[PDB]
């Protein structure tokens, strides 16, 4: 029964957001107390689950780097389960993994479109989700392949449904946001709504929260289809359209997730994960 000062000292960062109104913790740098909840949760003996998918040349221009910095930086001190989906096994990075890490990989089916392969895997996550991950961990992760760990992103990430904030609107006000604006689209949210701009590349929560996001937002993602529409911003528009109407439990700061080319402001003071510069004219086969 952890309670959130347990943890959480929001004084720590008086000059962001650190509390929504719904009462859940916004987590940067200098709020969290890793070793109480290392403590807390080690003594539950849980175990995190991370996916990341890698279809195309995705596989090799991002898996090996992201794996390679998950090992080092993701949950270290308890058990973790990295679930690889390639629609190459063949072109599989196989790493070396530290202590305490371990994983098992999946081959996929690739989508034509990149759009949908981003998409799809909402789909794909549910179904692990009900056939084994459920079973195998206390929490769960999903991220984009194109990024990589640079520091320490543990148990203080932990929560029922985790949402992340993107590096370049976290500042902005709600009508400024990218949302879908287009209302014959599942993934609108009308000018005047919202509370902050989540980032699809990372978000997470128990195997439970997970499946009913993954769940739901691919309902709008079928939906659009049937109704000759895509969300502008594909499954990152359904993921927000999500959080609007289910408020995460917990949310991270852009430290977590930052974009370098934005430079690095005051406000970022340790930055725990970072972007890969894009190079959609290889990765991607398509407009
Ligand atoms: O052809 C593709 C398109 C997408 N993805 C996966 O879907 C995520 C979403 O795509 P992307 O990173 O290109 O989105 P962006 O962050 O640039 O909007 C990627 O990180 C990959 O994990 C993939 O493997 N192959
Ligand atoms: O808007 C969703 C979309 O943002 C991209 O990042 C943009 C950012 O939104 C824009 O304000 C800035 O000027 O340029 C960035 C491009 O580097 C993300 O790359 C994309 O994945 C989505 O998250
Ligand atoms: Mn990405």
């Amino acid at each position: 029964k952890l309670k959130l000062s347990d943890w959480f000292n929001p004084f720590k960062r008086p000059e962001v957001v650190t509390m929504t109104k719904w009462k859940a913790p916004v987590v940067w740098e200098g709020t969290y107390n890793r070793a109480v909840l290392d403590n807390y949760y080690a003594k539950q003996k849980i175990t995190v689950g991370l996916t990341v998918f890698a279809v195309g040349r995705y596989i090799e221009h991002y898996l090996e780097e992201f794996l390679t910095s998950a090992n080092k930086h993701f949950m270290v001190g308890h058990p973790v389960i990295f679930y690889i989906m390639v629609d190459d096994v063949s072109r599989m990075p196989l790493i070396e993994l530290g202590p305490l890490r371990s994983f098992k990989v999946f081959k996929i089916k690739p989508e034509k479109r990149w759009q949908d392969i981003s998409m799809m895997r909402m789909k794909t996550i549910g179904e692990h989700i009900v056939a084994h991950i459920q079973h195998e961990v206390d929490f769960l992760f999903c991220m984009d392949v194109d990024q990589v760990f640079q520091d320490k992103f543990g148990v203080e990430t932990l929560g029922e449904s985790v949402a992340q904030l993107q590096a370049w609107w976290y500042k902005a006000d709600p009508n400024d946001f990218t949302y879908e604006r287009r209302k014959e689209s599942a993934a609108y949210i009308p000018f005047g709504e919202g509370d902050f701009y989540y980032h699809a590349a990372i978000f997470g929560g128990t195997p439970t929260q997970v499946l009913n996001i993954t769940q739901e937002c691919f309902k709008g993602i079928l939906k659009d289809k049937k109704n000759d529409i895509e969300a502008q911003w594909h499954d990152q528009s359904h993921l927000n359209k999500y959080f609007l109407l289910n408020k995460p439990t917990k949310i991270l700061s852009p430290e977590y997730c930052w974009d370098y080319h934005i430079g690095l402001p005051a406000d970022i003071k340790l930055v725990k994960m970072s972007w890969q510069t894009k190079e959609y004219n290889v990765v991607r086969n398509n407009v």
